[PDB]
């Protein structure tokens, strides 16, 4: 492992789920690997949950943690040739980057689909300036348009609970008040894909994800028809990407909201959202309340993920330096 | 124990000192209880004395620790089923509050008095959801009605320092220019309660406090009467509680302010405030720089009562 | 050593420099020194370079590391007496300092220069508060008007690259948008003077740096004149700091602006900076992206020096 922002990262997905179900197991089985090696998180669009669960993993493996928050207007990194720096940008990517990886092993980046560009998001450009300058180890702590750790999270829990090898898990869409990134259905499709699992998407017209993320998932319109037979249901709100309305909120149909009605239809279903979820907008009470419902697991192997994802890179540091 | 908000939960005063005194002595002792449990902090209320205080406590333990702070407006919980949750409220409480207990062992919690609703903020309610609802054990940094972390340190410190098997201890209170909560003197008087020492709270006319916390305190509503004779002097102001005011400042009067003519009429006794302190308002610079001022020991002893607290919690975990 | 502030602090150059390279080699070999021991850092103004620098560094050293952000004018303590305490100042220095060094064993201050007053600036109030008052060691994570973690880091950095016992080094001004401190090219030239290099200044008329820096050290005002034969080439820009003009910039001329022009004068010279670096304000982009830059490999050696001075910090304490 280089890096760690799409599944292909983590190669073979049996090692690791065989590694994520001893760590889940024996928590601190690596304490030592991480004995004085430091990680470097950094926010650029604050977080408390995946702050909270990639600290706890790096502490699980005996790891010094830093955690640096910085703001979009603290964020103004010149980045062309020729520039007379007498405005805003009081730094050049060349010095600024590669300097933050002075002082760490790995780096965590935490970055965001601004909605503005779909050429610009979708180019990952905070996450790729650290892949190619820092000169160290970079994982996603979600990016524009992917979170690896989220869906290596979502893959543990459906191994983790489903009762035969190849479940069929449906991922659907469903309203919300706020225009939301793809990021997180990107991701798990691009999960589910690399995997031997029935895989398919249920979302309103004018919803269609990057081919790139769908591959050669099934996609279903018709929600019904999507649920039945269903082993898992992956829900998540996501805005707009094709055409020109990208970014954008074209329904708030509650009709797809995940309620006993389409559970109803599935093979008594497991119900799975990466949260945080608004109840009766993504998923009913009764649903997200009910036996099936395994969210709060799905939650904790976020610290899973994470901790195999660092065990990983650390496993990969290279063993000697330069010194002038 | 199985969490800390109150004296109740720390049991038999007698073992809890001599612990507290037995950190004191040898402060990282039990700096391997702690390996590989994690302590989560949580602020809701921005802080700088607890938060130093309490991160120096559990690394005495050997304990991780990870800080979060959460302003307002960071805090909306959905409680209510059946809520179309498209408005201001990101999540449910049931999602919420489990899942911050996925990733640690030990939970503290800071949070605060709002002071626009009485009956909410004596109902604790933001404490009170994390203990129902993280999986974890929880702990009080401070809460909207009692700081039991202070007054417990405040107990080592009259422990530490008292000439007498159960000395005078008198709570007064003193203007300030803020609405300020009852915590610290509720919790005040309910520690000082589970003593046999001999209690009294004096304070202006419609400042009392809920009976609920004032317990077997004989309340002295002329402060150099209650002074008399006192071996310990513990200053603090709050806003009113009873009635229709509460959360408001009713009195400024310079006149309760703890200076030598107060100090003169007790038995040379020792000054305490749990801080941050306004020179002049609560206490005068003379009493505060004199000997028998102990403000500083007293803050140090913060660190004590975390460590017994967090040691406690550890000891009783599965 | 007690406190790291200035260059005597350190104390002989030469083994403080050895034990610079020898953790340069061998990063974690003194991970034992810190244990159990807490480092307290305090920002009075955020940074990103020193706050990762610094915490890596106490990292190196074992220890348990809790890092205070105060907003300025979130911290106005009361340093009179006989002070009615009503105002906006929460609390008096006499409480609150002596507070903030029960919980820890060593303090990092990051203090800045304000700009409204020369004298108060220079007075480096707030390092000196805490000193004088906390009870602990205190070294400077960069004050108004030194930075000896910078300079620290820039010495190791010219011993790491230099290619001759004595090498010429000279300082020179560079314009920017806005005024900055003297704290970088007042401590920079206050360690150069410790040092038997051939140490020369340059800058525009009016920048004159105090002669408390200064010292004897040659000034150039001629920038080429400077430059020739050099063999480091250290940038930096400052406002005005004599008379009239503290604070202000009396120029913006870009013919101080370090490229190709200069640097061809200079023996192959290698060019540093402290960062952040404003490019084609400080130096061309040639420059600063030639192999004769090694403004990275400095940035590398703030967490040296760090290292170093927490060291000795922690050797020294009781």
């Amino acid at each position: 492992m280089k890096k760690f922002t799409c599944v292909q990262d983590i190669g073979d997905l049996k090692s690791a789920l065989a590694e994520s179900f001893e760590i889940k197991k024996d928590r601190f089985k690596y304490v030592e690997l991480g004995r004085n090696k430091t990680l470097l998180m950094i926010f650029f669009n604050s977080s408390l949950r995946t702050r909270l669960s990639t600290q706890k993993a790096a502490l699980n493996l005996g790891m010094n943690v830093i955690v640096l928050d910085i703001n979009q207007g603290a964020w103004k990194l010149e980045t062309e040739r020729g520039v007379i720096m007498d405005g805003d940008k009081p730094e050049h990517l060349l010095e600024a980057i590669p300097v933050m990886g002075c002082y760490c092993d790995i780096i965590g980046v935490r970055s965001f689909a601004r909605f503005e560009n779909r050429e610009y998001d979708y180019n990952e450009v905070i996450i790729n300036q650290f892949i190619q300058h820092s000169g160290r180890p970079v994982f996603s702590m979600e990016a524009a348009t992917r979170h690896p750790l989220q869906s290596f999270a979502d893959l543990i829990t459906i191994e983790e609970y489903k009762k035969t090898a190849r479940p069929k898990v449906v991922m659907t869409w469903a309203p919300h008040p706020r225009p939301l990134p793809q990021a997180v259905p990107n991701s798990f499709a691009e999960w589910m894909n690399a995997t031997d699992y029935e895989f398919v998407i249920t979302h309103p017209e004018g919803y269609e994800l990057d081919p790139k993320f769908v591959g050669n998932a099934r996609v279903e319109y018709d929600q019904m028809k999507a649920f039945e037979g269903a082993d898992f249901i992956y829900a998540k709100n996501w805005a707009a990407y094709t055409g020109d309305n990208y970014g954008q909120i074209l329904s708030t149909d509650r009709n797809w909201t995940v309620g006993d009605r389409q559970m109803a239809v599935t093979n008594n279903a497991y119900f799975m959202h990466c949260l945080p979820v608004r109840r009766n907008m993504i998923v009913t009470d009764d649903v997200i309340e009910s036996p099936q419902s395994i969210v709060i697991p799905e939650a904790a192997n976020r610290e899973i993920s994470a901790t195999v994802v660092l065990k990983r890179l650390l496993e990969n540091l290279p063993h000697h330096h330069h010194h002038h």
